[PDB]
DNA sequence: TTGCAAAAGGGC
DNA sequence: GCCCTTTTGCAA
């Protein structure tokens, strides 16, 4: 409750006002110190500001030659702690530079910066206690002379810290965050690999699931790190977190290794996991969805450009009508069989008025005889059925799922409106078609979302990995989503690991930030250019590779950046369990 | 609780100067009633944003042809040919019947008692049996009939028995010989148009610009364009909105665009804007572009960067203003409460 | 109220030197009479601004191409090819005849005796 | 005769 | 590098 030093100057440097501070020998001998980046309270003329130590350097005070004095003392082995008090006092000094960030006025309102430069004689600098730190962290910007919102419930996110320095942690000072900040707003999660990105993403998702039970999630799981704890650590996955929280029937895992994944889920969750996770296939049965097969074959040409063949065009446009003509459905099924798709055991095809079981070789031969011995485009399709060769990788008999439609139903179902399903897509199981399927699914989801405008909002969040790969294309569906999702109630949460690759438009328009250690200079420079408040922590990010250390900044009513030590998912689960 | 334009007009006592074009007129009229009393008919005049495509197959064809075209963005050849030959086909009853049948196959419910002449026979596609007879009975329109499934998305905008063309209605409202003066506040509820908002907005803009160019030498357009998020429409140096921004002063057409990011707006437009109202900006690039465009903002760039205050604005009205003046723009409530004295 | 060039020439006494090209001849003539008095015909001559696209078909192609992409986007490939190779087509009588036929189909009245090969 | 696939040379 | 053309061959 007393000043830490004596202010000996002040000025306006650029857009900010700074004042110099000097620590006296008596204080330096009592252990008093200041850490770079620390927050201190400045009292000037009956008002309280918020400071932040920015620099530290040694400089002589008064008339003295510290170099000569110290050299002479050293050569005589004089110990300057208990032998030459006058010599120690004449040279023991140290300078610090502080920057004023604003003041907390009225009931929690924040007034940025200052227009009054404080006089040196009346300026005092104090150290800030835990209660003051908490109340400072709990403040945000407001219009004017207005009472606080008194919003919804808040959940602890982390506690303040100043790096690995001892005495630089304040576990009792916790930044409380309302999960609504993550709904319908695009978030950025930068940082090197294996530095807590997965932990903070899981914590955010758990908070959203617990708080807003009416919001769905589309998790494009590239690394298979979100469903269950990986065989590399012990941190629980989303499924285990949901089990602990007692949330039932909200996960829908789409994969192609259902047996292995069910085995893993059983071994990690028990036997009642069917009450939590519904495993669904990623393999389609084109003998139930000829419309889907034809659409894929036809749109392949257009995605490669050039005019598609007329027979494919008219087949794609008229398959629905052809479904009422068995004499043409037989042609379509024969074309698929010639392409090579293996049909289910016992399939019967009715040509003319005869029944054939194309699953049998001799029956297939007889059907071929009957067909070869112009009903729309069916004959042309049967002739050129070699075009459907590439679909053998996507085909598996007896599926009748059409995950591309099941996902849309889950995410935008009127009968499903409420308690949004957490769709988790196991991408690594799709080999080289993962990007193709991801783009197709995202495009068809965005189209449905735009169509449903006015009747209801999409109300789901998209989780993205390696966002620099998908956001590089300015004409891409993912770029369009990043630009316009908020309008239709579609959020985003992308972790890139390299901010420089993400376009400046996306960087500028992002609302939330969670930055961890960055290794390159270009990334830090682009981050500072994108957001002004990140101009003070560039050096720390550049040259402090600390695991679990994050700088959080949530737009638009947050005064400054805060360095946090994000809480672990285990402790978050235990806290919520109460 | 900030009042809207309708409430402000009611407070000021101005009647019959608003025209609200919406696709949800029911809900909007209910809200207008609740917020303005039982006599809201004298202030807001709701109008629909739907048409009957059987009167405007040209509009239907244009809408189909101007879709997103994901991946391969090659417009259909048949659709292009129809777009270019529908005017000639309007003199061939057979081709017109093909087009009407294509629409019906798409699924657009027609008026009560539509008449068609496939070869020489009266057909009433309003009647299911006649529709089936014509379909079983069935040059340029045959391709459209075969691909009629493309028009499936027009149900969100179709409305039987309308014959309105809100485009023509708005053109007349804003530049009609009878309505010379007396003004008209035309408010478009663009979001209710779904995915056709871009098409309709661009078409209306070019229509109005062409009409104003026609009016040159006789009278001025005398109206203002309010554009929101102008970085989407002013980006393209060939778009109609860029053309308007660059050339509207000659025909008496104003503009008022809000972007939130001066970096995106072209420097050609930035250098030629007269009025400015700059609030907090959080990008050194934005501040740099602003300073480059206008010298006087060099005295306030720093405060713009560092001070995020709400309702605090710097105003500079060219060309005869000495310097930049910071202001606390008055609240609309206070403006209304003072305008009545 | 700064005097215009026509009024300056009136004051200086210069005659028969200004030839004004406009597409609103009637309105401009009204204004000229109002400002220069009855005898304004001595000082200023008003002429139209109409051209024969047959003799300048590159102008027609450029005008059409500009008109497209201003009411939308994605101008046709054929239109782009014509816009960029009408100079080539100038020495091909077949393509020239096709272009002239396209103009006549559009409906522009051509000068009498315009013969193609 | 036409439509469609697949390889190789031209223009920009 | 990228984007259209011409040619041959096998349907029909």
């Amino acid at each position: 409750e007393s000043p830490i030093g004596v202010v000996v100057s002040s000025r306006r440097n650029g857009p900010w006002a700074e004042l110099t501070l000097v620590l006296t020998p008596q204080e330096l001998d009592q252990g008093k110190r200041l850490l770079l980046g620390e927050l201190v309270r400045v009292s000037s003329g009956g008002k309280d500001y918020v400071g932040m130590v920015l620099d530290g350097y040694y400089e002589p005070v008064g008339r003295s030659d510290p170099t000569y004095t110290l050299a002479l003392a050293h050569i005589n082995q004089v110990d300057l702690e208990k032998e030459d008090p006058w010599a120690r006092k004449e040279v023991n000094f140290y300078h610090h530079r502080i920057v004023l960030l604003g003041r907390v006025v009225q009931g929690g309102l924040f007034a940025p910066s200052t227009r009054l430069l404080p006089p040196v004689v009346e300026a005092r600098v104090y150290r800030m206690t835990e209660e003051e730190l908490q109340r400072l962290l709990a403040a945000e910007v407001r219009t004017s002379g207005s009472v606080k919102a008194e919003g919804k419930r808040r959940y602890a996110f982390g506690h303040l810290a100043y790096g690995l320095e001892e005495g630089g942690e304040y576990p009792e000072v916790v930044k409380e965050v309302d999960p609504a900040l993550f709904v319908g707003r695009r978030t950025a999660n930068f940082g090197k690999t294996g530095f807590g990105k997965s932990n903070e993403n899981k914590v955010i998702l758990t908070l959203l699931a617990h708080a807003f039970p009416r919001v769905g999630m589309l998790i494009l799981d590239q690394n298979a790190e979100y469903l269950l704890q990986t065989e590399a650590t012990t941190s629980p996955g989303l499924a285990q977190a949901f089990k602990a929280l007692g949330i039932r029937g909200r996960i829908r895992f789409y994969t192609a290794r259902e047996e292995a994944w069910a085995r893993r889920l059983k071994e990690h969750l028990g036997t009642e996991w069917r009450e939590y996770v519904e495993v669904l296939p990623l393999k389609v049965d084109f003998y139930h969805f000829p419309e889907l097969a034809v659409a894929l074959a036809y749109q392949r040409r257009r995605l490669q450009g050039a005019e598609p063949p007329q027979y494919l065009e008219n087949a794609f446009y008229n398959l629905e009508d052809w479904k009422h003509i068995p004499d043409r459905m037989a042609y379509v099924y024969g074309a698929l069989r010639k392409a090579g798709l293996t049909p289910r055991k016992g399939l019967k095809i009715k040509y003319k008025n005869e029944n054939y079981d194309i699953s049998e070789e001799k029956s297939w031969g007889n059907l071929q005889e009957a067909m070869e011995n112009n009903k729309g485009g069916a004959r042309e399709l049967y002739s050129r059925a070699k075009v459907f060769s590439f679909l053998r990788a996507f085909h598996a008999p007896g599926k009748e799922a059409n995950f591309l439609e099941t996902i849309k139903e889950d995410l935008l179902g009127e009968k499903t409106e409420g308690e949004g399903k957490v769709v988790i897509l196991d991408l690594p199981s799709l080999g080289e078609a993962a990007d193709f399927f991801t783009l197709r699914l995202m495009d068809l989801l965005f189209d449905r979302a735009v169509e449903l405008y006015g009747k209801r909002q999409a109300n789901f969040l998209v989780v993205l990995e390696e966002a620099h790969n998908f956001l590089e294309d300015k004409a891409g569906i993912f770029y369009r989503v990043a630009k316009e999702g908020r309008k239709y109630g579609i959020g985003m949460l992308y972790s890139t690991q390299s901010p420089a690759s993400i376009p400046m438009e996306i960087l500028s328009q992002t609302e939330n930030f969670l930055v961890k250690h960055l290794s390159s200079e270009e990334d830090v420079k682009v981050l500072k250019r994108a957001k002004a408040p990140f101009a003070f922590v560039a050096d720390f990010l550049l040259s402090e590779p600390i695991i679990g250390y994050s700088y959080v900044y949530f737009e638009p009513y947050q005064p400054f950046v805060v360095p946090l030590r994000v809480k672990l998912l285990e402790h978050v689960l235990k806290s919520l369990d109460s």
